[PDB]
């Protein structure tokens, strides 16, 4: 639908450098339809060469794939639409396992809100929220301001809508360091973990 076929990649290249990569010639190129990152989760699957970026549209996604055969790292990014795949669902269990955090839950309920600290208040709304967008969709933004003062406390709570790339970009994101802060994400509720 959104998302595109991106074969013949470099193995060894980050799914974030290449995402950038996109996002750059999307804008150079003028593709993009809006500022920011044309590109709204990144899904890169290297053990098999080929990924799946899922675009915010469907327009620029399509021009997009003018650049099948792009170089970068040496490869030739081929870009193709993929085939006709659909998620098998369960009946009464799972086909297999693929991912405790599907079909989990089954009520509106849901303890899938993300706190996202370690970060400097010299960052704005607006850059906060292209960060988290572009590792999927944002379904709830709220980001800690103080009271008094206008700046950020450095800390914000964000809920994904899509349940995969939730963790997926925690995986990603925490761990990483804003200058001297540590990006710690975690979900707001958890349970017990003691890990």
């Amino acid at each position: 639908a959104r998302r595109l076929y991106v074969g013949n990649i470099p193995f060894g290249i980050t799914e974030e450098a290449m995402m950038d990569f996109f996002n750059a010639q999307m804008r150079l190129g003028g593709l993009t339809q809006a500022p920011g990152n044309p590109v709204l989760a990144v899904q890169i699957n290297q053990d098999k060469n080929f990924a799946f970026l899922e675009f915010r549209s469907v327009d620029e996604t399509t021009q997009a794939m003018a650049f099948d055969g792009i170089i970068f790292q040496g490869q030739s990014l081929k870009i193709r639409r993929p085939h006709d795949y659909q998620p098998l669902p369960g009946m009464s269990e799972n086909p297999s396992v693929y991912v405790p955090g599907v079909v989990s839950t089954v009520v509106p309920d849901s303890a899938h809100k993300l706190f996202i600290g370690g970060l400097p208040n010299y960052l704005n709304d607006d850059q906060v929220k292209e960060l988290l967008t572009s590792f999927g969709p944002l379904k709830a933004f709220n980001l800690v301001k103080d009271s008094a003062t206008g700046l950020s406390k450095g800390y914000a709570f964000c809920e994904y809508v899509d349940i995969n790339v939730t963790d997926q970009a925690i995986a990603g994101l925490n761990g990483m360091q804003l200058g001297d802060k540590k990006l710690l994400v975690q979900r707001a509720s958890v349970g017990a973990k003691n890990a």
